[PDB]
RNA sequence: UUUUUU
RNA sequence: UUUUUU
RNA sequence: UUUUUU
RNA sequence: UUUUUU
């Protein structure tokens, strides 16, 4: 009667959210991993092109254990802040690792230790003397840089080296944005941002890393998790405005403005196409549920919070009840609508065991065929049916 | 007269909540059986990978006792966390068995007692040499991996072990979702789960594990109950969300995504699609029980609780009611337009006793030859005559 | 002649009353579809 | 799970 | 009792 | 009194 | 990202 159907709404509603709720208890504590992270302890622009050179060869270099390349990676990222250990201990939240946070002091070659020498130092230096000659070796004499003579460079003006600093973060962010959608299909992109950047003046090109240590660096941050977990941190960060934005941080925020809801496309193209966009062909009764199913996905999406953009980024498990799958009919309308309306729509591989031809066709009739589609007008257009005529008339 | 027909309705709502209420007593209490958990007592690397070693040799181990391989089982799913014991203490909910905790200390071969050396040790030492030795003979020189480097292999940095722990729970976890609805007919979905999380870099995909490692994995899950309900409580409390989840967690997490509602496919199935999706066939004096029904058991899974839908995992006798074969005619016209509408949905196996074909075939024109089904209209669409026909038209 | 199940029963009783179960297997098939109150209007349903 | 543009 | 997809 | 399915 | 006028 009319009881039910209400019923079956308020059923739904209350399964989806289910058990998400209450506090977890410290049992379910993950195994913790020490990782060593070299941090400058002073502001001379020597020691941090120094550094920052160092990390770049740790990174490239093959033979370098996964421990060492996060702290590499997270001396790299923290490099542009003047206290770069306040930055990593005041915007970390993994669990899964541990940070000992290492002042370098001074600046050898490699790093010295400079504490109880000869004591438990010796063997760290020889370790990092032989990750610096795998780098320098594995390469076929290739340096980081496009550019020869951006590796082999001095630099003691501050003003080069915060350039410097700032091009090869701005190189190191584009990669967040397709790692782990499609690490593979990248290189398009991130050329397009480089090119952005280059021509807006905020990244000088001379340093410039070749794609050979780009393609190294977005397979490291693709395999860690950690790396992903501290920079989604710092662009949430960032994001909340009120404060001055230094140049690192405009360009972090205006990097992570592509970064945001990345690897979600079906659902947000779903929701702008489907929903949005309204059609006579939606109330067909293989659509209801499909938009009951997406109210709640919204509601969800609202209840997560500030994390819910990045949620591919962090791996959350919330993000599998988002994908594709749990409403193929619409998610199938609404890409035929787009690949029918939005031009760059339609490069997106969505070969998916779900698609649903028949839905998919009689979106793309929607999109076209279907009528002109004038919706309710607050303005009085009592003498423009020959105006939708003409329009459909195309 | 009116009255009537109405009584009926508050009968058959309180005959479905009869006699479920009060407290019972503890007169009915399951004898317990004794079972021996050996968990990490330190957090050295070297000793959790001989220790999951062990643990693996036990479970394909064909001479082990039932007790053992619970216990090796439970050594396994604990392994992620710092404080196994405490893990287990803290989750662990199941009437059958008693838990005795204990802390392997040192790590020889296998494993040593380190309790009153000779006196009521030195047998259990052989036991655990016997149980090593048959498993070892049992397979064809075939270790547990799929790579046989994979198992001599010296695990000292805390990474390596955390990945392949990692890797170890996700092959283990993948089990759960297809263990005891149809373990013949899995290998698919579990590859297809594998695949996804290779492709994700999640696992690492050297620790695999073979498929008669596998397949005795599955064997034991589903004979053993205490597995199950003790895999299904820590679901729940990963569930809840609230603190930050490590990667073994957001994994498990993301399994029991797939892992909820299993072995209730024909209830869901008929609300989904007969309940929702409303078609004018619907109201024919044959259905109206089974929309009562339907509504019953609505009311009776809100009622349940948390561990609504893992009922078939933890075997609920409530989950009796929620079979089809109360209510088979409304669950054929669903299964028929299911069959119709979903490509997916046509592989499940439903060749009941109470099929019902000629609702059945009902089901299946009321999809598709029935109407193009235009539900309540919000806006006002008075030229879409002709959108609805053209719709019909296909 | 709804239930198939239904049929099995022993139910050769002394009090039978075939005219009302001959009524009864008329009225599951050759009555009427038996379209009950509809809280959804389904004007054009008669069709169907 | 994911593969557009921005 | 259960045998899809996710 | 009872003889189905679940 | 941007390429008018004012």
């Amino acid at each position: 009667m009319s009881d039910i159907f209400d019923e079956a709404a308020s059923f739904r509603s209350y399964q989806s959210k289910l058990g998400r709720d209450g506090r977890a208890s410290a049992a379910t504590a993950t195994l913790t991993t020490k990782i060593r992270i070299f941090v400058p302890a002073t502001n001379s622009p020597e020691l941090r092109w120094e550094l920052t050179l160092f990390a770049l060869d740790v990174i490239r270099s093959p033979s370098a254990a996964e421990s060492m390349k996060i702290g590499a990676a997270f001396t790299l990222i923290s490099m542009y802040s003047e206290r770069p250990g306040a930055l990593i201990r005041s915007l970390l939240n993994d669990p899964d690792i541990e940070a000992v946070i290492i002042d370098v002091g001074s600046m050898l070659n490699g790093i010295p230790v400079m504490e109880r020498r000869g004591d438990k130092a010796q063997e760290e230096m020889e370790g990092l003397m032989r990750i610096l000659k795998t780098a320098r070796e594995s390469s076929k004499g290739k340096t980081p840089f496009v550019d020869s003579r951006a590796y082999g460079l001095r630099i003691t003006d501050m003003s080069t080296l915060v350039s410097a600093v700032i091009t090869i973060e701005a190189q190191i962010w584009i990669l967040i944005a397709k790692a782990v959608t499609a690490p593979d299909t990248a290189e398009e992109s991130e050329t397009r941002r480089w090119a952005k950047y280059v021509q807006q003046k905020r990244v000088n090109p001379f340093f410039a890393l070749t794609q050979q240590w780009l393609t190294e660096m977005r397979n490291l941050l693709s395999q860690s998790l950690s790396v992903r977990k501290f920079m989604v941190e710092i662009l949430m960060e960032v994001k909340k405005g009120g404060s001055a934005k230094g140049r690192a941080v405009e360009i972090i925020s205006d990097i992570g403005n592509y970064v945001e809801e990345t690897g979600m496309a079906g659902f947000f193209a779903t929701i702008r196409f489907g929903l949005e966009t309204r059609y006579p062909a939606l109330a067909l009764n293989e659509f209801q549920s499909d938009l009951n199913t997406i109210k709640g996905l919204m509601l969800l999406y609202r209840e997560i919070g500030p994390r819910a953009p990045y949620m591919v980024l962090l791996e959350e498990s919330i993000q599998t009840k988002f994908a594709p799958g749990g409403y193929p009919l619409l998610w199938s309308f609404a890409m035929g609508v787009a690949t029918t309306i939005d031009r760059s729509m339609g490069a997106l591989n969505i070969n998916r065991g779900y698609l649903e031809p028949m839905y998919f066709r009689l979106g793309q009739k929607s999109a076209r065929h279907h009528a002109g589609g004038i919706d309710q007008n607050m303005a009085n257009k009592l003498g423009l049916n020959s105006d939708q005529v003409a329009e459909l008339a195309a």
